[PDB]
């Protein structure tokens, strides 16, 4: 009263592990082969009857395509989403993912060729491109790669300025779209140390601030001499500000 | 003889001889003040020879005298002092200003004659003449070093960005009637970056006529191109010519 080995069924294997004999109501699943899906609604097992006789079964497998290729720009739109059974000529449909945007002359569309392979995939779905980077005043905006999503772009200072914030910025995805990770940074005036003040001596047309390459031009006073450079200037190694030399000297 | 010997001695003076030993009737023979002395004007300076080998009648007429006065570079004698010699101790000599000096009211400009026939020291009764005020320089700069009177110097310099056009410096030197600067003030021009690069696949956005020192030009690539580098490049000054930061960027297809 025990059943043999499960009938033959083309394109599909029992799934006995690993047994020999089955006890009546023993119920056999049969396995669909590589490049077969199971044909949803069909009979795909058997159960030991009484007489040692498997119930009826018939081919439940229909050759179908792979699970469709995971792209980085879309995503499978439902139910195609949770699908497994792809026929010659199913065609499924993707929704682009974020931050992604459609490409209105192209199918977002793939179809199941007669190869078992999915059709060759377009750019249906192109990389949003992130805002306008802006302008740094007296600053620079380095874009390597592009402003679309994922590119990064770096900031750098005229010289005589120093950089106030980030150094760099990601086009990352944000809510409904792609932004700058972060904002645009400042490059502020390098100042020098007040110039100093010389005895017997002035400086001619003293200023409020002085910045790169400005410069300071003393005088001595009448009756006194002048020993050294009439002016120094404001050099600006490296994010602070300092006079080229010593002021000169007035000798009386 | 009908013929004189030497001259009689007069105290501070010296007859001009010579080296003549013997003088015929009528010679005439003219005294000379020793250091230290001038004759004293409306004087007689000589002695004739006379009948009977005789030298006419001299008395002294030399009087003690300073020198010609001290040459000044602030002022000159003024007449007659200008032509005179004769400076007895007690003479007081006036002064004028020369060119390019002004008197100061407050000083005397008359120098006396000490009793060690010296003369009193001078004071700055005429001062040196100012010159008018150098002014400014657009985008450049004035160096006064030692103030603007007669003979003063002044410098010329041009800001970073600015190249100087003309005279480099000005000397305050005496024209006509007073002092004025010898040179023009110069010029401080703009120094230009040469035209920005144009790029294959890409754009300069509001592209300029002229750029000066840290003016930042934009590129902006085509449609279905992409940027591959710096956004903006501007332009750099070192030194007295302009040339832009970087390479322009890179619009790739």
């Amino acid at each position: 009263q025990d059943c043999g080995l499960p009938p033959d069924v083309p394109n599909a294997q029992p799934a006995l592990e690993g047994r020999t004999s089955f006890p009546e109501d023993t119920v056999i699943t049969y396995k669909c082969e590589e490049s077969f899906v199971k044909i949803p609604g069909e009979k795909d097992s058997v159960i030991c009857l009484k007489g040692s006789q498997w119930s009826d079964i018939e081919e439940f497998c229909n050759r179908s395509c792979e699970v469709p290729t995971r792209l980085n720009s879309a995503s499978l739109k439902q139910p195609y989403i949770t699908q497994n059974y792809f026929p010659v000529g199913t065609v499924v449909e993707y929704e682009c993912r974020p931050g992604y945007r459609r490409e209105p002359s192209l199918s977002p569309k793939l179809t199941c060729l007669q190869n078992l392979k999915w059709s060759t995939a377009v750019e249906f779905c192109k990389k949003k491109s992130c805002p306008n980077p802006g302008e740094i005043r007296n600053g620079q905006i380095d874009v390597p790669g592009g402003i679309l999503f994922g590119a990064t772009i770096s900031f750098s200072c005229n010289t005589g300025y120093k950089l106030f914030g980030s150094t760099s910025s990601f086009c990352l995805i944000s809510g409904s779209s792609v932004q700058w990770s972060d904002p645009l940074p400042e490059c502020r005036e390098i100042y020098c140390p007040a110039p100093p003040q010389i005895d017997n001596g002035i400086i001619q047309g003293e200023r409020d601030h002085y910045g790169y390459r400005q410069s300071v031009t003393y005088a001595c006073n009448k009756g006194f001499t002048m020993i050294g450079e009439h002016s120094i200037y404001c050099t600006v190694n490296n994010d602070e500000g300092e006079w080229s030399g010593p002021p000169p000297e007035c000798r009386g």
